[PDB]
């Protein structure tokens, strides 16, 4: 690695993690692997406002409030250190830190919650004191909580001319708090993983088109003298930059040593950009479930007109058409009236709206996309090209997302000069070619991956299918994408993670890859493992959950040897409501599943209750792996049943190896302890070269580099006497 930064040309801190090659590297040239969790989804919503509670949901946000203090970690009751000790004891060295635009700018435009950013600083310092590397996640889901997920403050909806209280009657967004109606909600009946379909309902279809391309498809949406595009992007970027600046000015010791970089905006929605025909839902749209209006059908509903729409079920091979369904808004419109914009919109939050921004009527009709009098669609391919140049067919990633990233990454570097750009292309899209003028040899691909079949069906199936192959039309038929049996399924999923690596080197360059999100649902089979069904039979049996996560985790091993962050870790998770967000339940830990310095955790002299009590399928997500390596990682293999761990390293004659520069491997007590009834490893170790040493949950491996060329060394570990109970 170089002696100066490829971004600034200055010398680097000793803690610097290089991100200019296919692997993270410390200053001694050791390849680093960073593995951990997202902390935390609990930060998606304010205190006492879980997704399923409607009381106070709208009122507090209307008053400009947004109390996220002590999320994700309560710094007042001493629980924060225990949680971090548990994560560190599981061997994690990485945290994807979750924060929302709402939590920063809920009071109003440019009225930032500086107390909450100080809280974030206070949490990040504990993380630094516990030895975690962190990168920051500006997080959202289907734009905002008020459109069915998480992210942006309520006032952005009014800024877009939308009356939040008409979203349900229009079916422009499905809110857990208001399912099936705002009058008689039954949050527990909220269909599984339906919240994601909000991306293909009118509110998100509109707002995301504004955000990434307002100047192109909505040129008459002027707000404060700017197109809504700049209004929204400036305000989102300014907010995140305001947090980075604060950290830079008030806690600069965090930068690079702990906070190594910033993720791009989370899973950005595409809106209607690229829609080839507003009259149909393309067969390529992979996710359909429940009532699924086409774009024009949703717009007609947005004007209060009843529509008979197709409903979709999710079957073993993906969505398929069920029965048709009639949505009747009974005349209720989605669009804020002029009167309400004065009382609740522009006049309340403090902006001026342009004369040509028609209110109380559909904004796409106002731009000639369809005619309201006849309810007829006029320009079905309007988002397919540029109105100014119909010859150019749009690519959302290249033409709109990339331009946003350019402005976003610039701000990040402005306040965090040595920041790694963790590049998150839109879900299941390849990243764009980005200019080295902006990457500057300090970037990492941060794609997400989920076992999609397992996540939608909340079941570990005896079959599975190659999602990425289907998207890339690899197979003549979707049936040829199916695999049967653990082996084939695991090999298939490992091959899917390999595509993420291929995307990086082919497109971005010789940079590392890190799976920013990966995980499996624990609320499987109607919560049999929580004891909810079959007269309580199966309570505590996480066999299916353990196999699903073991398969996802194994996919990051093999030849991939990937960095990743598991989704997720929710201190306030419970069996009844899961993660308290849209019925998702992906937490590794729950108080409902229960029956201290850093130095003591490094010592291994802690109680086994810390690493097991409250965990779910801990055998799958707490695994051996090499934190730092002299050379390049070539292959990781770990087997729960036998506890057998095998790691191959490609060592090169030019690599640096000596007494203080060695390979370090985490060996979890969970799999290798003598007993879990001090704690100690009870293992047999076989190394092709060099010597080894054991203390706590840490294995140190000294070996010499080859005299010339490169050779592959191996180390094998296995618990004495089989696996634990
Ligand atoms: C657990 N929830 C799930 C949700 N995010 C997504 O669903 C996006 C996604 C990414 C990668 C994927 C697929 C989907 N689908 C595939 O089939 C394989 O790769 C948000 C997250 C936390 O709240
Ligand atoms: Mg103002």
């Amino acid at each position: 690695p170089p002696e100066v930064s490829p971004v600034t040309g200055n010398p680097v801190s000793p803690h610097y993690i290089h991100s200019s090659t296919l692997h993270f590297q410390d200053v001694n040239g050791r390849s680093l692997v960073l593995r951990g969790v997202n902390l935390s989804g609990s930060a998606k919503h304010p205190n006492n406002q879980p997704s399923h509670i409607r009381e106070g949901f709208w009122e507090t946000a209307e008053a400009g409030k947004g109390d996220f203090i002590n999320k994700p970690l309560n710094l007042d009751d001493g629980s924060a250190d225990l949680h971090l000790a548990r994560l560190k004891a599981w061997g994690y060295n990485l945290l994807r830190y979750v924060f929302t635009w709402e939590s920063l700018e809920h009071a109003g435009p440019k009225e930032y919650d500086y107390a909450y950013m100080d809280y974030i600083i206070a949490v990040l310092r504990k993380c630094k004191e516990w030895g975690f590397r962190v990168f920051m996640d500006p997080h959202q889901d289907v734009w905002s909580r008020f459109t069915g997920g998480s992210g942006a403050p309520l006032w952005t909806l009014y800024a877009c001319g939308i009356d939040p209280y008409h979203l349900t009657a229009t079916a422009a967004a499905y809110l857990h708090c208001e399912w099936p109606s705002a009058e008689s909600p039954k949050p527990q009946d909220f269909p599984a993983m339906i919240w994601g379909t909000n991306y293909t309902h009118l509110a998100n279809q509109t707002i995301w088109t504004f955000f990434f391309a307002g100047k192109t498809y909505a040129p008459k949406c002027i707000i404060d003298g700017k197109n809504i595009q700049d209004f929204l992007q400036d305000h989102f970027i300014d907010a995140v930059g305001e947090l980075a600046k604060r950290i830079a000015e008030e806690a600069g010791d965090l930068l690079d040593e702990c906070v190594i970089g910033w993720d791009s905006i989370n899973e950005p929605g595409e809106g209607l950009i690229g829609c080839k025909d507003l009259a149909v839902i393309p067969a390529e749209q992979q996710l359909k479930k429940g009532p699924s209006p086409t774009p024009i059908e949703g717009m007609r509903l947005g004007m209060g007109e009843a529509q008979d729409v197709q409903a979709w079920n999710f079957g073993p091979m993906g969505p398929y058409r069920g029965s048709r369904q009639t949505i009747d808004p009974k005349g209720v419109k989605l669009w804020l009236s002029k009167e309400d914009d004065v009382k609740r919109g522009s006049g309340k939050w403090g902006w001026t709206r342009g004369k040509e921004w028609a209110l109380g009527t559909c904004i796409w009709a106002h731009h000639g996309v369809w005619e309201i009098a006849t309810s007829t669609l006029l320009r079905p391919d309007y988002f397919s090209t540029l109105p100014t140049n119909p010859g150019h067919q749009v690519d959302f990633v290249d033409d709109f997302w990339a331009l946003h990233w350019l402005a976003y990454s610039s701000r990040i570097r402005l306040h965090h000069p040595e920041s790694i750009h963790f590049i998150q292309a839109p879900v299941l899209r390849q990243p764009p070619k980005l200019p080295e003028s902006f990457l500057k040899g300090r970037a990492c691909s941060s794609p997400h991956f989920y076992d999609g079949l397992t996540l939608m069906t909340k079941h570990w199936n005896w079959f599975n299918a190659d999602a990425i192959g289907v998207i890339r039309k690899k197979y003549w038929s979707i049936v040829q994408a199916v695999r049967i049996g653990e082996g084939p399924i695991r090999k298939m999923i490992q091959g899917e993670l390999a595509v993420l690596k291929q995307d990086t080197i082919d497109i971005l360059g010789n940079y590392p890859t890190l799976v920013g999100e990966i995980g499996i649902p624990y609320d499987m089979d109607d919560k049999k493992a929580y004891g909810y069904v079959d007269g309580g039979r199966g309570e505590g049996d996480y066999s299916s959950q353990q196999k699903a996560m073991d398969c996802s985790m194994n996919a990051c091993d093999g030849p991939n040897c990937l960095n990743y962050a598991i989704w997720n870790y929710v201190p306030d998770n419970v069996h009844e409501w899961g993660d308290n967000w849209n019925g998702e339940d992906l937490s590794l830990w729950s108080v409902d599943d229960k029956e201290p310095s850093p130095s003591v955790i490094d010592s291994g002299d802690f109680s086994p209750t810390l690493i097991l009590d409250g965990s779910r399928a801990v055998a799958a997500f707490c695994r051996p792996y090499p934190v730092a390596t002299v050379g390049i990682p070539e292959r990781i293999d770990f087997d729960i049943t036998s506890t057998k761990f095998k790691y191959a390293v490609r060592v090169r004659a030019d690599d640096i190896a000596n007494e203080q520069v060695y390979t370090e491997i985490y060996l979890p007590f969970v799999h290798y302890a003598a007993s879990l009834n001090q704690l100690s490893l009870d293992v047999t170790i076989v190394a092709s070269h060099g010597r080894v040493e054991i203390q706590g949950q840490t294995l140190r491996w000294w070996y010499p580099v080859p005299g010339t060329g490169e050779e592959v060394y191996t180390i094998e570990v296995q618990r004495n006497g089989g696996a634990l109970r």
